[PDB]
């Protein structure tokens, strides 16, 4: 029953998957170090900054009510009830920053709209959230997967991978994510060997069952993944067991997380993953590294985070061993800023800027929460916020690389992705940016380290022998058979054989015919 | 300080929502007691639970409890209350399902909240067609029909008396706005034009209605005004009409229904109005129960006193600093109480839930009649689809079984569409509503018993009638308006729309129906 409650003139609720999904009967599991703790700290950071900022909400201190979602929508929903009971000890909520997993953002949105409470997700990408008739109070600083799906399809179409398999996560993130991909797939002439899908609470066996079915399509050596972070971890693990190997092409669900591949590094080597395009918030690196169990008491999950990151123990852990070195610290050698921090910070500032514009508008005489703002009009706020356009929280250099935060009519953000390749070059395994997708694909093929040192081949049927075989398309448009030709025929084209005619015989290379002597 | 509610423990508990109180004005949330659609409907539920808890063939071995809350006729308030039902599934009583939502707005909002936790809900009065959408309201069902039909009934009454130029005024929201839209679509099909489409909204004050009465008056030919408004809104509109003593022939939906309270203090302005209401047959046993209630025996209903003191203009020692203590011999009876039109639906609703829980308990608990472990934590989704497939004969309180007195649900979870038409009369000095027809699948009403306003069957058409002597009827672009073209002194009317030359030798009759020969 942990939570962060900091009082303020106005309070923002937050939701982060601080903990991984609990297995079996338990609701919460291990600490989600990067996407959980880091993202949570980034919001605390943003709030701190805004509270030192004399040009943004001066005179109005922002407070927070942050809750753990334990990576489960139902859990996130019961937690959220805490935000609405408020509008009746309980803190009034101006708006809610949060929802990492699309499934929780969606469910929380269904609840928050009933009380007209604006919500901004810093990571949920499901296309469903764009539906403003169902999620009329939801915005996000990231784009919908309508685009990430295109980026993936075009990557495949580029390297001519026409026969690929797909495994997706049950839910609003994976299923709609994959569906979008499959549609983009047909359009680019790409067939799906097998469409696998893992679901809720699935145990090892469900995944082992998928690795097999994937292996039952040997020609399909490229497997497209649209799965939850946790699910992706399980699939790569199930592939390690039976030492199965494919070329993975996964969505941001997997992203650039090194934790997903830990303990199976060789099985995911040479994988291509996508992640939202962003640039680290330097000032945040300073803030985070300065954090330790001695100075960070406002984060009730920090000690568990600490003990797990360093394999610690103090006097606040389970009945184990190995006390912890008091000189331990989060620094440049054991920490790398999470890919979406920028979006978390921008989401909090978006809400901040929105409240500020509203405060200047309804409270023209002071910098304080006058009476007209005593009870916020959530509906209005959402459309004083949708029209928001501002330069990325100071923490972003320049202003030319369109570092402006604003929203669609749907409330979404700009669709920019970076393509990564899992490498290991220097003994260690890391993610290298090998391209990106702005509106069209773009990647320097040379820097990509493929699995088995060779640019993968993923086609339904084998290439034809030159010397004679012709390409023959059966009923579909991805599979074909190779029919050798009569020694007197030549290949008028890849698909057709033709008699060279009397007096003539085909050329050694079969491209044409030549006269016969005697 | 004191937010009232009814909490009776049981093996299984049903939540309930009723507009016990009227919408509070201005800053206050709850206002006056809604005697009929409030207290009566509340007591009808307690009545139903009581019967069910004495019934050894229904839920024997399982005692139903209740958690009833006031909606104060406001969706937002209802919503805050409903939170009580879900916090439970985490002092707090576990909710098996919720009986409730009078106003379509509260049902819709509550339905939005309740599906998040798979809690089945049955409304005994909300008629908004939106509720039929099982993709937004997948845990909502209702023992009444969708207004898709009530609108047709209304259009067909107009098309019957040939009222082609009518004005409409709807209440903002999912009840009034979708209701009228439906009507206007049924209007076009039956060639009926709409003079002016007015619409009152949330928190509107006197001036918003007066502004409407005026705009209605600026369409004098349109003497028939179609209403699709909230009960309270209807009260305001008729009050705004009484002020400027304006008078129209009102055709209102069940929002107005057959409530006498809506017309009180303006009886003459609404005389001869036609209103619809869901077709029902009083529940006799309920009459007995309700009349037997008094401030001495009925302590479980925390709103009863206020009800009492207001129905009788009372006082005891539990009222405001007023006067006139009350006669301890007062009592609800045949002379001061009439069963609210929809009570039968409240009872059928509470029973539909019971029957559902009952069939489920027999299925998952094959050994006893008690809530076995399998039902310790109800699967709401399953309940909703053990419930949709429910078909039973109206709680004993309904005679026969031939007039299809079976309660069941559409694939959408709606009930059957049957309405009764009412005429506001006063014949015996007193103003009351008289059933002057009904709509099953086709209209049907004995026009003879209808007491119109200004003793003449209203006329509601776009243009003024033509002068006999010469004018011919001429239809421009539409089929509602027309111009009157007088005819040449040598032409007669071969018919209401055509003028013709009498031809040489002949001349039109004074009458203009024929031609006569010319002398000289
Ligand atoms: C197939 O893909 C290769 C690798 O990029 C490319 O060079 C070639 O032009 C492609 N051919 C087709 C089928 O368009
Ligand atoms: C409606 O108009 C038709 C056509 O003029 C007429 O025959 C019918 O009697 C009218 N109905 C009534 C009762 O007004
Ligand atoms: N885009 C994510 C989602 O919508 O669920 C997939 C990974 C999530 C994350 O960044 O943690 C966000
Ligand atoms: N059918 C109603 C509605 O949907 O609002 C109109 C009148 C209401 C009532 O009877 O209380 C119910």
């Amino acid at each position: 029953r942990r939570e962060i409650k900091i009082e303020g003139d106005l309070v923002l609720g937050g939701l982060f998957p601080i903990n991984e999904k609990g297995t079996g009967t338990e609701e919460c599991g291990r600490i989600n170090e990067d996407r959980g703790i880091q993202r949570l700290e980034a919001m605390l950071f943003a709030i701190d900054e805004i509270n030192k900022d004399n040009y943004l909400l001066p005179g109005v201190k922002l407070g927070v009510h942050i809750l753990d979602t334990c990576s489960r929508d139902t859990y996130a929903l019961e937690q959220s009830l805490e935000f609405v009971r408020a509008s009746l000890i309980p803190l009034l909520i101006a708006g809610v920053i949060g929802g990492s997993y699309s499934s929780v953002s969606i469910q929380v949105a269904n609840l928050l709209r009933l009380f007209q409470i604006p919500q901004i997700s810093y990571a949920s990408t499901s296309a469903k959230l764009s539906d403003k008739s169902r999620y009329d109070y939801f915005a996000r600083t990231v784009p919908p997967d309508f685009y990430q799906a295109k980026a993936m399809a075009e990557i495949l179409r580029f390297f001519n991978w026409t026969y690929v398999s797909t495994v997706a996560s049950e839910g609003d993130y994976g299923e709609t994510g994959i569906e979008a991909f499959e549609q983009e797939a047909r359009l680019r002439n790409i067939c799906i060997a097998t469409a696998e899908k893992v679901g809720r609470s699935n145990i090892r066996k469900s995944y082992d069952s998928v690795i097999r079915e994937l292996l039952q399509k040997p020609n399909a050596r490229v497997v497209v993944l649209f799965m939850r972070s946790d699910d992706s971890r399980e699939l790569i693990a199930a592939a390690n067991r039976v030492n199965a190997s494919f070329t993975w092409v996964a969505s941001d669900g997997w992203g650039a997380q090194e934790s997903i591949v830990k303990g199976s590094e060789h099985v995911a080597y040479g994988a291509i993953t996508l992640e939202l395009a962003s640039h680290p918030v330097r000032q945040f690196d300073r803030y985070f590294q300065s954090l330790n169990p001695y100075n960070n008491h406002r984060n009730p999950w920090f000690r568990d985070f600490w003990e797990q990151k360093f394999q610690c123990s103090l006097q606040n852990k389970r009945n184990h061993r190995q006390v912890c070195d008091k000189h331990l610290a989060i620094d440049s050698s054991n920490y790398e800023q999470e890919s979406k921090i920028m979006f978390v910070v921008n989401a909090v500032y978006a809400m901040a800027h929105a409240l500020h514009k509203m405060q200047r508008t309804l409270c023209p005489q002071t910098t304080k929460l006058c009476d007209a703002m005593k009870i916020l009009d959530g509906k209005k706020l959402y459309k004083e916020y949708l029209l928001k356009i501002q330069f990325t929280a100071p923490f972003n250099p320049n202003k030319g690389a369109d570092s402006i935060v604003k929203f669609d009519t749907f409330g979404d953000g700009m669709g920019r992705y970076n393509v990564f390749n899992l490498q290991q070059t220097g003994g260690k395994y890391s993610y290298l940016k090998v391209g990106h997708w702005a509106e069209t694909l773009s990647l320097d093929v040379d820097s990509i380290h493929w699995s088995r040192n060779s640019v993968p081949t993923s086609q339904c049927s084998d290439p034809c022998a030159p010397n004679e075989m012709k390409n023959m398309q059966p009923g579909d448009v991805c599979c074909w058979i190779c029919i050798p030709c009569e020694p007197y025929e030549y290949l008028v084209d890849e698909f057709t054989c033709m008699d060279c005619g009397p007096g003539q015989w085909p050329t050694a290379d079969l491209s044409g015919c030549y006269n016969l002597p005697e």
